[PDB]
């Protein structure tokens, strides 16, 4: 079983200077011919090409090569000592490609996905990102069937043939790794716009969609134009071609893809209108359109040496996309959402069997490393450079990075060195953020003696499956102090008098002296979530209420609420387990009443303060978990809050509706009110499930956009009324023609806490609009069921069996989807014995499948072995 190790990296023996491709598209086969111009680096080594397409011929300088093909590699032993050409002819059946990697069909059109190692499914090549070549691509096809023929770069020639066929030739002048190749052939509608760069050069913008989806592309176009302007104003980065194309595709494994000048997007991240897309969907488009555009510099112009460096482009591009969205609107709310995402999804990963460093030391299947750790913790790591260095110094680091490395394939170490060198600071210890897996745990204690607040802080990082030794890391802790009435208190550190400071923890244990303090204080700690850590400080319930009411930092106010909810859930667990009455939660209820009633709180921030941590956050750190017990305790808390404040939930909803003021289109302002409104609806329908018939009666009047339909349907989705079933059926009939709205129906089916979800999910498998072979559908229905705690973790094992059956079925055509699904079982070692036994059986049965993919195999072994 091949494992790839970062320690074994060696530069390539061969470079590829020029890559000329010819695609001859027919029914059913596409024949690909290449001409590669190959430059020896280590003369006399065998030429080894990666590839898995059907091989029809290979030549070296025009003569039939003597070669051997074994597995997915082709080797030619007798190669010239100087420049030579290699010609390879392959044949592909793209309508049989259900993996959606390489060249594949979708909606009668043809698309590619090459990142990370898809290009070798098209031709034989040196398919690694430190090999950068200049591509020119010729495409020939039936004109009526394939009128749009695209590939990267500039379109330099084209023509017609008498038999109905036409051709185009695309030249991309920038050297690139093979993972950034793209090709599209299809009958697609175009939407045209343009942007004029800071140097006065127009860039033609073209979005390609189906003819029916074209009216939903306008928000994405405007978001691209905003991202282009923003890279220029914030980073001083300008686009480098006079054309930028984006192509939407309904069958796609991930969100989008930054192929140079020809980005390919999942429909879900480009199409929206207010009738069919929620405000969250719009925000997603804005983030992801920016994200892919930001890759032009952070990924394309500067690339990755090897796949272990994935976070070099993804952490930094996520950071860029986060900063773009925060500059657009609602910076603090958006930051909290990001933190919440990290703690809900990335913390469990770092605590579990598949935990890995931001820059892994080894992998079996690289597709398994497109993770919350590489992306979201990666962005947190980039952000720490910003926190340490300031915006100006961070920009000096970026400028040096591009001066040094424009045109190169580089490492996380190079980025770190650029940050360090541009600012004249030593960041050697900072490398541990790349190499050390696990969430650091800070233990802190504070004392005000004399007029010094002495904050003592210890750090530790647990062993993870790859590594036991974890040394002290460089951790910035941003702090403030509140007095007895919650106003800010100034303090001295280090020779500066201010109301905030970044305390830099670099050792196992340190004491920080905040001097010149004249009042009794409670510290505010880890402001802005200044490092991706767990922090334990002994706070009283009154201290948490003070922080929530009065602290000036969003994160720490929201963390205080989160802590109160968590403590209440813990209290419920205790009573439920003793068979006694539920706690009163008198202080939490009083804090919540304050939030509800506070009219100076931003609407969307208010909604976050009223969100209860998820079950996985609640069982973080526990052993012998019974997921249903945590679910029960959380549900009891939500029911308490729903019922206790029912009339005030109705009132808040009404104030929010009045303020929304019939502005149903997307804007950050209107969205905030809708978000609050949807929190109220959830609570109302908890407390008074009968209110569903009153909703049903006025449904048309309430259904003024998808944010409202989604919010209502979400609110009632766990209701045992038949009316919940009728509303869902009517939703599926109304939007039957919109694939992205059908994804939403399937998600409601899969996520319901009603007792009869498993059978409704089984029926939905056979819905005319469901397709197991479509990643958006599979994820919506099955993926949602796998995260549906009461159903997935049912005591009878029915959930585990179902999900294991679908890993097995899906893995037969799409290992990437199946390997993402099988991670539903990651909690295995931490479950109570009865459920653990059943999960282990499910995983052994997956492992016993003949021909199980490497992708799913790798994850099952981490869990089981
Ligand atoms: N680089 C892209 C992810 C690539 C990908 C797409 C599909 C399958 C595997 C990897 P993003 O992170 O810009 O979205
Ligand atoms: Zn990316």
């Amino acid at each position: 079983k091949t494992v790839h190790y970062l320690k074994d990296y060696q530069t390539p023996a061969y470079h590829i200077l020029k890559t000329d491709l010819h695609f001859d598209i027919n029914e059913p086969q596409t024949v690909v011919k290449s001409r590669l111009t190959v430059e020896p680096q280590r003369v006399g080594e065998p030429l080894v090409l990666d590839g898995s397409a059907k091989l029809l011929s290979v030549k070296i300088n025009g003569a039939a090569a003597d070669y051997v093909l074994e597995g997915e590699t082709l080797t030619i032993a007798g190669v010239p000592s100087e420049r030579f050409t290699v010609e390879v002819e392959t044949e592909i059946l793209p309508a049989e490609n259900k993996s959606l990697m390489g060249l594949y069909a979708s909606g009668g059109n043809l698309f590619t996905q090459c990142e990370p190692e898809g290009f070798r499914k098209i031709t034989f090549y040196i398919d690694r990102p430190d090999v950068m070549s200049k591509f020119t691509t010729t495409i020939v096809a039936d004109k009526k069937r394939y009128p749009v023929l695209l590939s990267n770069g500039n379109k330099i020639d084209g023509g017609e043939f008498s038999d109905g066929r036409h051709w185009v030739k695309w030249e991309d002048p920038f050297s690139k790794p093979s993972y950034l190749f793209a090709l599209v052939a299809g009958d697609l509608a175009v939407t045209e716009d343009y942007f004029t760069t800071m140097s006065g050069r127009n860039v033609k913008i073209e979005f390609y969609t189906t003819e029916a989806d074209k009216p939903k592309v306008g928000f994405a176009v405007e978001s691209l134009k905003n991202a282009m302007k923003w890279d220029e104003t914030r980073f001083g980065l300008e686009y480098d071609l006079d054309i930028f194309m984006v192509v939407a595709v309904g069958d796609f494994n991930m969100g989008a893809m930054e192929n140079k000048g020809l980005n390919i997007f999942n429909t879900k991240f480009v199409l929206a209108d207010s009738r069919t897309a929620t405000d969250t969907d719009f925000e997603g488009i804005e983030s992801v359109v920016g994200h892919e555009y930001f890759h032009n510099w952070t990924g394309n112009r500067v690339t990755c040496r090897d796949w272990f460096q994935l976070s070099l482009k993804e952490g930094l591009t996520v950071f860029r996309d986060q900063e773009f969205s925060g500059d657009r609107a609602s910076r603090a709310v958006r930051r909290i959402e990001n933190i919440r995402l990290l703690r809900q999804h990335q913390f469990p990963e770092d605590a579990g069997p598949t935990a890995h460093p931001v820059r892994p030391a080894s992998y079996e299947e690289m597709n398994n490393f497109y993770t919350m750790t590489v992306y979201e913790k990666g962005a947190e790591v980039v952000r720490m450079y910003h926190t340490l260095l300031g915006e100006e110094g961070f920009q000096k680091g970026m400028k040096l990075y591009f001066q040094r490395h424009d045109g190169q394939a580089v490492t996380c170490d190079d980025f770190r060195a650029a940050m360090a060198d541009a600012n004249g600071i030593n960041l050697d210890q900072f490398a541990l953020w790349y190499s050390q897996a696990g969430t650091p745990v800070l233990e802190a204690e504070g004392r005000l003696k004399n007029n010094i607040f002495e904050l003592t802080v210890k750090q530790t990082v647990p062993p993870t499956p790859d590594m036991t030794d974890k040394q002290p890391m460089m951790i910035p802790v941003k702090v403030g102090l509140l007095n007895r009435n919650g106003e800010a208190v100034a303090f001295d550190y280090q020779g500066k008098r201010a109301t905030e400071a970044v305390l830099l923890l670099t050792e196992a244990e340190q004491t920080f002296l905040l001097e010149g303090v004249t009042e009794a204080v409670v510290p505010s700690l880890l402001r802005g979530f200044s490092a991706p850590v767990h922090l334990n400080y002994p706070y009283s319930d009154d201290d948490l209420l003070l922080l929530l009411a009065h602290d000036s930092d969003a994160f720490t106010r929201w963390e205080a609420a989160q802590t109160l909810y968590r403590r209440a859930v813990a209290a419920n667990l205790a009573t439920l387990s003793d068979g006694v009455e539920l706690p009163k939660h008198e202080k939490l209820l009083a804090a919540v009443e304050k939030v509800i009633s506070d009219d100076l709180l931003d609407n969307a921030f208010k909604a976050l303060l009223l969100g209860v941590p998820s079950e996985a956050e609640l069982w973080d750190g526990a052993e012998n978990i019974d997921p249903l017990r945590y679910h029960q305790a959380r549900e009891a808390l939500l029911d308490t809050l729903a019922v206790h404040f029912l009339p005030k939930w109705h009132e808040l909803n009404r104030q929010a509706a009045k303020q929304e003021n019939q502005s149903y289109e997307y804007s950050p302002e209107a969205a905030g009110w809708r978000t609050l409104r949807n929190v109220c609806r959830a609570f109302v329908l908890r407390a008074d499930p009968a209110h569903i018939e009153t909703v049903a009666e006025k449904y048309g009047e309430m259904a003024q956009n998808m944010t409202h339909e989604w919010g209502i349907l979400s609110a009632v989705n766990g209701n045992e009324s038949d009316t919940r079933n009728r509303l869902l059926a009517q939703f599926a009939d109304k939007f039957s023609d919109d694939a992205l709205v059908m994804d939403k129906y399937f998600a409601l089916v899969g996520s319901s806490r009603r007792s009869d979800t498993l059978q409704q999910v089984r029926t939905a498998l056979q819905h005319p609009k469901f397709s197991l072979e479509n990643p958006n559908k599979a994820r919506s229905l099955i993926g949602s069921f796998s995260r549906n705690v009461p159903h997935f973790h049912a005591e009878d094992g029915s959930g585990y069996r179902f999900i294991a059956d679908k890993v097995i079925e899906i893995d037969r055509f799409n290992p990437q989807v199946a390997a993402r699904l099988v991670q539903a079982f990651n909690l295995c070692n931490k479950l109570e014995p009865h459920r653990k036994n059943l999960v282990k059986q499910a995983l052994q049965r997956i492992r016993a499948q003949e021909g199980l993919s490497k992708d799913v195999g790798e994850i099952v072994g981490k869990i089981l072995d």
